């Protein structure tokens, strides 16, 4: 399924896929789709998504096997408030390590921009402000430039991903083995 929420087969992930998730969520001035390709051959269990501005409606997918893809959405609070979807997703990996995804969507283009980050943490650490401040100032973020990123994250791992410019965003990453 092409739904936010729901885990597909990891080959399917795309950006044809994310722009489907995308458009379901309707007219909302800045939204954005995620989708996340565990290739990295444990199993992922969904801890929390820290929301530094903006909301879900979608559980964070629980289980996410090796050769599957997670789709998740969010999208600025309600109403005229001038604030975007900023946030981190981790996930717990069967080594005892945590996945953290960062992407930022913000309101206003005159001062900020779209970035997106990928970190491997050691042990089992829920995203919070803290974490939020570290990948988007200090942990070297990925612009949201419409190209493509790779960077090593340890543990065996590496990351490669791609994130538009704008308030409709697109985020894909895929994680796979070193
Ligand atoms: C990411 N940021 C909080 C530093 C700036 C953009 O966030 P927002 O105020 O537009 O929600
Ligand atoms: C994300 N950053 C802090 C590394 C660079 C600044 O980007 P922004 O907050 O001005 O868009």
């Amino acid at each position: 399924a092409d739904v936010a929420g729901a885990v597909i087969d990891g080959a399917g992930l795309g950006f044809d896929v994310l722009k489907t998730v995308l458009e379901a969520l309707g007219n909302v001035k800045r939204k954005i789709a995620v989708g996340i390709d565990n290739e990295s051959g444990k199993t992922w269990t969904a801890m929390n998504t820290y929301f530094r501005s903006g909301t879900s409606d979608i559980v964070l997918p629980h289980k996410v096997a090796h050769g599957k893809a997670l789709l998740y959405n969010g999208q600025k609070n309600r109403g005229p408030v001038a604030t975007g979807v900023v946030g981190v997703i981790a996930y717990s990996m069967s080594d005892g390590n945590t996945l953290a995804v960062l992407f930022s969507v913000p309101y206003d283009y005159n001062w900020y921009s779209n970035w997106w980050n990928v970190r491997v943490y050691k042990g089992q650490k829920r995203a919070d402000q803290r974490m939020y401040e570290e990948l988007y100032y200090h942990r070297s973020p990925f612009r949201g430039d419409n190209g493509w990123h790779s960077r090593g994250l340890g543990y065996g791992l590496k990351s490669r991903g791609f994130m538009n410019s704008s308030g409709h965003a697109i985020l894909e990453i895929h994680v796979t083995k070193a």
